């Protein structure tokens, strides 16, 4: 629950990055402080502007952009397909991928156009077996 | 890295969390995104409203109200002293807590303002030793 480091005097608390992502997606469930929508085949995903930034790098380099920082609605590629969309934003708050036979072609589609590497690494392992 | 677990067919992966808070702390060090400026007896503490509210009860309770949601400056309590808000900060973004014998009052009692119950333990636990 706590420990120790070395060249580190401080306390580390191993459960409260999983506890800020549980209350930033508990946020999102009640749409408290959203502020963007993403527009995926005419299907609609709100969600929080930091959270995509600290998952996607695309939306890294969306929000950087002074021009995009402060868009309200962003449209993607419309060849993406919503559910492996929806799979990688419920993955972003959540830590968990909904992987099956049936979509991981389409999840490691859009998690490269997302630029999310370790989702992307993650297809590869599963597909070489 | 990744693992399996029961009554959930989804892959976990051990090291998002940290990661997604790593990369907010990122955002922070940058002034990127932040919409929010905490004043503590006239210093000012920058930072993402969705954070503060994932962390602190008190964040949580000021930020759900209508009339405060939109706000961009938040003044506590003029007792509450800096350096220990500012520990509380890093913590938030880090999971990392800078507890010192010299600090450790001043940090329990900030806590207990912010309502951030973990910490509070933490803080009675080293007490008690
Ligand atoms: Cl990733
Ligand atoms: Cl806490």
């Amino acid at each position: 629950d706590l420990y120790l480091r070395p060249g580190d005097s401080q306390i580390q608390f191993t459960r409260h990055a999983s506890d800020v992502l549980l209350n930033l997606n508990r946020l999102r469930s009640r749409d408290i402080l959203t502020d963007v929508v993403i527009v995926v085949s005419r299907e609609q995903f709100r969600a929080h502007k930091t959270v995509l930034m600290a998952c996607s790098g695309l939306f890294y380099s969306i929000f950087t952009d002074q021009l995009k920082r402060n868009l309200s609605v962003i449209n993607l590629d419309p060849e993406i397909n919503p559910e492996g969309f929806n799979i990688l934003l419920d993955f972003m708050y959540t830590s968990r991928l909904n992987l099956r036979e049936g979509n991981i072609m389409a999840v490691m589609a859009t998690a490269m156009y997302l630029q999310m590497e370790h989702v992307v690494d993650t297809c590869r392992k599963f597909i070489k077996a």
